[PDB]
């Protein structure tokens, strides 16, 4: 006698399990248990994936309805999950996808800069390196402190709360609600602060008082700012860091990258394409009985979504294991999901993984790991995969 | 068909496997394979593991063997295995013993006070804290900087090597040789410095110029710098850090301690006993056929001594998984091992366990893990048990 199979397989992000492709073969849509004990359909093929992430009657938001079966506890209040949806409904869309594109004059420039800083101080400390703690964390930061206009010295501090924050836990975390109430005290500060004039939060402080947001909560504007810190941060630390490993056993593709630096936004896609940063599936819950291949889902059942089901599928992506700079399809992954909750910080995400590679290779051709790839640490119960250090040399 | 068990079983310090006391019942010698693919005898009950390190045949220094079947890949160069030896064939073992009792005058009022700013600082910080990488770890870099005369300063950029110099891997680890190179030339300068007059250096520095010891080689004055310093830094770090894991999941004994505060040395004791800090058994390779129980180990296998086999054997300590502070044999664990490598810096050890708990106790009598307790990240292949972050609230 066994037990349901539980989910998730592993948490480490430098390879896939077989038992992904075995499922997706045999049962692309079947039952698992969660860490909250809650039983799930789990979907890993690209052509389920996309079908349960296009039908808004697969909700998001209602994954927070009291009594609902769980991927894992809340770390946010119950609301926050239709962080998105919220913002819509104030009207303030538009400002927020304004602010956080990658185009702002001067942003890549300070990326550049900021990422060859970086570099600059590694090398000059010697070998070996820690590229997650010293490199693709403090960009990110530094990348949102910018995008945000709050100051570069506050990023840190914003930073500590993301380990818990972000975690993928079967019960509710005491210290998230710390930390979570504290941020929200920082970023109502900022919004009342003259000094903060530009970016996201310099556009949300005018917006604010601007008579036709009158009765848009100060709640949500706080709000706005701590999410889209921490979910732009925790996401292109965690991908640049994960993509780096890519590369890093891939030298063939990291001279190439190095030799024609022009093909570097298409090995981005691909790296999206095979990442392993997401450590869950996306979570949905069913609002009516829905066919979804051979199961009919019922209403109030939750449905995980496995990104790196439908990218490795080698029915919509041939020899899917393989980064091929030249596929006719190479957008059309769901590294950044699809539907209703497409990801709003996609183009700032692949930017940041760009020009991250770019100053990288330029800094350091001869990276290489510091350590065997069996020695990276890989965080548990976490909402991303990730080595805890990524130790080089070069 | 299953392949042969393999060890470790689990890096998790927070419990120990049921598969531990099944073996001791019904196997307390047997076959495991380590991460290198090599077959080892894993020794589990506290009889035969008291055997094995009680009988010099099972030899230490011949782990280090060329074509000797390995727990791990080493760390140190060949010779250093041997390093306590090498010490005493030198004429050195007094001198360094005399060096790291925890009897040296200011020493523990050291301790106390270092104890003390540490947690002074986290409370003005607020929650959430981390015990290890903001309490536990600094605590031990400080003490072993001050045991070794070396400036507090240079304490955490000689930490940073830990996390690499004590891996538990498969295979070499290039950034291992990297740091070990560095840190002897940091302690071959630290013995052509005027200003480094006391302690375990400052005496080492003096015996170098001594004409009794003129043919010590001065890679032996250095290695015995940076050892010391590593697995001492590294073996209360992880100790204590466990242990406070160990206590503060046992509120009823945290109220006692904190009320009898002249419990806490049998307290340790326990914590001591339970404490699974060391992720592999110890290795001895075999240089005579000898028998141990029902097995014949014959000339140049491996056998691993696990000290949680002993530790928790419930013919040698009754309802084992219980702290009791009035054990009839409180000292006779095996947690600093026993005979011919019995831990030279074991009375160093519990002095700093015992004033950690004592000044924790007394600043944050509240204190409480801040994240469910399956939340913390336990590191992989390395020589201890260790969670990456310890986040409490008190
Ligand atoms: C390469 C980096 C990134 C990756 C791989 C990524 C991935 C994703 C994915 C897969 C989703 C969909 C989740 C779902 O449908 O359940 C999502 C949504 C979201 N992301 Fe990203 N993201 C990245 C960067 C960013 C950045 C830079 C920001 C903001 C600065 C951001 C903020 C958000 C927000 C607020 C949502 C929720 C959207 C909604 O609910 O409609 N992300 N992200
Ligand atoms: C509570 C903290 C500590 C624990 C639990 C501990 C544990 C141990 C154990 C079990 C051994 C025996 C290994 C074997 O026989 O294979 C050992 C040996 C050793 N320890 Fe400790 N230890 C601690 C603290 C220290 C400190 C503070 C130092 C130095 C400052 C130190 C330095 C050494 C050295 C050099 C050896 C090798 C002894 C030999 O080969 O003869 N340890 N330790
Ligand atoms: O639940 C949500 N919360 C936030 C993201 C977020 C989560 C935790 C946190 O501490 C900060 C920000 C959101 O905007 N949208 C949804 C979905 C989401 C979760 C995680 C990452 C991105 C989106
Ligand atoms: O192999 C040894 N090396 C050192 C300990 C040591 C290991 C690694 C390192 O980077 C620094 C110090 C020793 O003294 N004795 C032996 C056995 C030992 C290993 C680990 C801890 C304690 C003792």
């Amino acid at each position: 006698a066994t037990v349901l199979l539980e989910v998730p397989f592993s948490a480490r992000g430098d390879r896939i399990p077989d038992a992904v492709a075995e499922l997706r073969t045999r049962e692309p849509i079947r039952k698992v248990r969660t860490i909250t004990g809650a039983e799930a359909w789990l979907v890993s093929s690209y052509a389920l994936c996309t079908q349960v992430l296009e039908d808004r009657r697969f909700s998001m938001k209602e994954t927070a309805a009291a009594g609902a079966p769980r991927l894992n506890a809340l770390t946010v209040p119950p609301e926050v999950v239709n962080n998105m949806g919220n913002i819509a409904d104030a009207g303030l869309r538009k400002a927020v996808m304004k602010a956080i594109t990658p185009k702002a004059p001067g942003l890549e420039q300070f990326l550049r800069d900021t990422a060859n800083s970086l570099l600059d101080n590694l090398i000059t400390e010697g070998a070996p390196a820690d590229l997650r703690n010293d490199f693709a964390d403090p960009l990110a930061t530094a990348l949102h402190c910018k995008v945000l206009g709050i100051p570069q010295e506050d990023g840190p501090k914003l930073f500590r709360s993301l380990s818990i924050a972000f975690m993928s836990s079967a019960d509710p975390i005491p210290a998230a609600k710390i930390n979570w109430d504290r941020d929200i005290e920082y970023m109502a500060g900022i919004l009342e602060n003259p000094n903060i004039t530009t970016g996201l939060m310099g556009e949300l402080s005018r917006l604010r008082k601007d008579p036709a947001y009158s009765h848009v909560s100060d709640e949500l504007f706080a709000t706005i700012g701590v999410t889209f810190f921490g979910a732009g941060v925790i996401s292109t630390g965690s991908f640049l860091t994960t993509a780096l490993i890519s590369l890093i056993q891939r030298p063939q593709l990291r001279n190439l990258l190095h030799e024609k630096p022009e093909l570097i936004p298409a090995g981005v896609e691909e790296l999206l394409r095979i990442n392993l940063s997401f450590a869950d599936g996306l979570p949905r819950l069913a609002t009516a009985d829905i066919q979804v291949g051979d199961v009919l889902v019922r209403k109030g059942e939750l449905v995980l979504v496995l990104l790196e089901g439908a990218n490795f599928d080698p029915e919509h992506f041939p020899n899917p294991g393989s980064i091929e700079l030249d596929r006719p399809n190479p957008t059309s992954h769901l590294a950044f999901g699809r539907g209703q909750h497409f990801c709003p910080g996609s183009a700032l995400g692949r930017r940041h993984a760009q020009i991250g590679i770019e100053a990288l290779l330029k800094k350091m051709p001869g990276v290489d790991l510091a350590v065997p790839i069996d020695q990276l640490v890989w965080r548990t119960r976490f909402q991303r995969r990730i080595p805890e250090r990524l130790p080089v040399l070069w």
